[PDB]
């Protein structure tokens, strides 16, 4: 099938992992992107250009879309071509602090449509791993989303975003609130939205979701909680889309759906948009 | 030292506690409610915590302990001089009910109403955080110091949203996180639990921890790992840090605690000494 593609981007994920492992141990020079906390270093960069010529080699006619090559003024179109779809550091924050919570993640996309996926959690030495119709692993071990359709006994997971505008910081806060009031069992956040949704594939948490992030950060982690047996859906309560800046990643679609009543949505530019 | 063999006990107390709880994760439990229904509590909590005071007693019965579960029965939370074991069986009750991976045992010893050691094991991780007063802090046996970061702007925070979920309670600690959010910090992370959250500072991982809501025993293991690590350990004030007060700030320098302490809004509370 697309075993062998897999395969290879799990020896990747693990050659970039080592290179993060060992930059993480070492002096940070910190650069920015868009705002005071829009974070990138040489190792972002290193490893993407690693990764991207790699797969470049063995698989010259396929397509990328890579976040610090979209910096780099790259589109992020996605076509029906396979295409590998790259977050060479989910969680450079998380890097630059040491914070043990740093994925490399890699999903592939044939006809727009997600075949496998790989996220590599360096810090930790986890690797998820899910075909589409062949379950979802971590380091082994088959995952399998948890049971819980009562939201009041939910266990969530998101992120409070990269911006700090007063408005939309309010907006994140207050969605918080809503959910937190129903009230759940808690809210935790590890700040890298790759291995919260993994957290959510291996039923450590009942549900994820976040508004904000790109479709290089949930396209290897999607399919890992839906071949655990979870959900995606858009916050919408519409259809996932890569594209649309919009995730709820869950268990199933009782809690997602109860989810997405309570979030006020915010308003984003799509990653397949000027 | 003479604690010096209390220490060893507790470490070894802690890594059984542990196992304990590496295998209750694993399966099924009757989940039981405390003070309300996002406040819980298994049989692990209470058993955990009857084996190490029971453990505890036989070697030292003139000691005296403080535990999460054992309050919760009737017992007093009073710190007097005595030597006194603090103990919060399982921290991250709430994680350890849906196999978030981050649980942790504390163990906090004062002498005079001063913590003179502290051991925090994080049961899934296999990690076993100890610092005793003058010798340093440890993970698995790797000496621990905290960041450099003196810059707010640039530091890493992390906290709890806690277990009221009083509407007027829960606005203030958003307004808390908001206002810390967009000074701006680099951002703001919860693993679940006060004690793995400090052990984190500790490390040097995370730049500063606070948090009010929390009880003695979630903070006594931990809070002299962060010191013994180069830390701080102060009241959202910016005063004196008080184990008995249910705030803290722990943070990597004095310069980053205070500028948190700035921001600030106290949340009323009972303390650990009140009825
Ligand atoms: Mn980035
Ligand atoms: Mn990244
Ligand atoms: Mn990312
Ligand atoms: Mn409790
Ligand atoms: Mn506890
Ligand atoms: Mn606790």
């Amino acid at each position: 099938p697309w075993q062998e593609c897999m395969d290879y981007a799990v020896t990747l994920a693990r050659q970039a992992g080592e290179v993060v492992c060992e930059a993480i141990k070492n002096e940070m020079n910190v650069m920015l992107k868009s705002s005071p906390v829009d974070l990138v270093t040489a190792t972002d960069q290193k490893v993407e250009k690693m990764l991207i010529s790699s797969i470049k080699e063995k698989y010259p006619s396929h397509s990328f879309i890579g976040e610090e090559s979209v910096a780099a003024g790259e589109k992020s179109i996605l076509t029906d071509n396979p295409t590998w779809i790259i977050d060479p550091i989910d969680g450079t924050t998380n890097f630059v602090h040491r914070f043990p919570f740093v994925a490399v993640s890699i999903g592939f996309a044939v006809n727009k449509k997600i075949e496998f996926g790989v996220v590599y959690s360096c810090v930790e030495g986890k690797m998820y791993t899910a075909r589409k119709g062949k379950g979802a692993f971590c380091n082994g071990q088959k995952l399998q989303v948890s049971q819980q359709e009562d939201i009041t006994k939910s266990l969530l997971v998101t992120e409070l975003g990269s911006s700090r505008t007063p408005e939309t910081v309010r907006m994140v806060l207050s969605n918080m609130e809503k959910l937190f009031c129903i009230p759940v069992h808690g809210i935790r956040s590890v700040g890298t939205a790759a291995v919260n949704m993994c957290l959510v594939a291996t039923g450590g948490a009942d549900a994820y979701y976040e508004m904000g992030i790109h479709c290089w950060d949930v396209a290897g982690a999607g399919i890992i909680v839906t071949e655990a047996g979870g959900v995606l859906m858009d916050v919408t309560g519409g259809p996932f889309d890569l594209m649309s800046r919009r995730v709820i990643a869950a268990n199933n679609r009782i809690l997602a759906e109860r989810i997405a009543k309570e979030i006020q949505v915010i308003p984003l530019q799509r990653d397949d948009e000027d």
